[PDB]
């Protein structure tokens, strides 16, 4: 003769990450710095760009 | 990790051309010409011609 049965079952988390990267050229953190800026309309089309 | 990429192309044209003949035979260029015209219909179909 059985009798019923009962199951307890735990699973745990499994961690994982994403990445990606993202490149400046010097040439547009030392126009965005302006630290080198001469205040003419020649290098704010630089700076847009 | 990897980072975006660009791309830049240039492409320049290239040149041809097409051409064609076309021409008139003396008797029709002094018919069209109206140097020998004598008045007469005998011409005047002639001409059309």
């Amino acid at each position: 003769v059985d009798q019923p049965v009962h199951n307890y079952m735990v699973k745990r988390i499994h961690k994982r990450s994403l990445s990606a990267a993202f490149a400046i050229a010097s040439e547009a953190l030392s126009l965005l710095s302006n630290t080198y800026v001469d205040g003419t309309e020649i290098d704010s089309s630089l700076r847009i760009r």
